[PDB]
């Protein structure tokens, strides 16, 4: 039940961009578990349950579809938004792949 920092935010998704074909379907703990290990052994993040760290990477992507929504054309973004927001599509076209092979065979 913490809240990362945006800095956290980032490092959190870069691993999960990073590592995002090690994600199998059905298979979520050990992924969830890989991040939460990598996340405080390499970029300082808290101790998080599996839960906790899926639970943080649900938020960010909650945020990430309402910032989309309500885009404005002509806003201003900084790097980090832009980074946050680039991450985070990348990792919706991952879950949507699953999805789709899931689906469709």
């Amino acid at each position: 039940r913490t809240h990362l920092s945006l800095e956290e935010k980032i490092k959190l998704m870069r691993l999960v961009v990073r590592h995002k074909h090690e994600l199998v379907d059905r298979k979520t703990s050990e992924f969830y578990a890989k991040i939460a290990r990598i996340g405080y052994e390499d970029e300082g993040l808290a101790i998080h349950t599996e839960s906790a760290c899926r639970n943080q990477i649900i938020s960010i992507m909650r945020v990430y579809e309402q910032r989309l929504a309500h885009r404005q054309p002509g806003m201003k973004t900084t790097p980090e938004e832009d980074e946050l927001d680039q991450l985070c599509d990348e990792w919706k076209a991952r879950l949507s792949e699953l999805q789709q092979y899931r689906e469709k065979f």
